[PDB]
C-alpha cells in the first residue's frame, strides 16, 4: 500500500488537482513541514489542507511503522 489511505482520499476529493496537491502531502518531504519543506505552501488553497492532511495522516503511516505500512502505507 504505497498510497492506499492517501490515494482514497485523493481521489475522493472535490477537485481534481486536490488530487496532486494529496499526492505530495502523503510524499511529504519528510517531517511535519511537508510543501513546507517545499519552499512555501503556494499551489493553491485546496493544496494547503488537501496536502497537509494527507501528509498527516500520511505522517501517522510513516511515524510508527517502517515496512509494508511505512515502505508502502508510509
Amino acid at each position: 500500500m504505497l498510497q492506499k489511505k492517501i490515494e482514497e482520499i485523493a481521489a475522493k476529493y472535490k477537485h481534481s488537482v486536490v488530487k496532486k496537491c494529496c499526492y505530495d502531502g502523503a510524499c511529504v518531504n519528510n517531517d511535519e513541514t511537508c510543501e513546507q519543506r517545499a519552499a512555501r505552501i503556494s499551489l493553491g488553497p485546496r493544496c494547503i489542507k488537501a496536502f497537509t492532511e494527507c501528509c498527516v495522516v500520511a505522517s501517522q503511516l510513516r511515524a510508527n511503522i517502517s515496512h509494508k505500512d511505512m515502505q508502502l502505507g508510509r
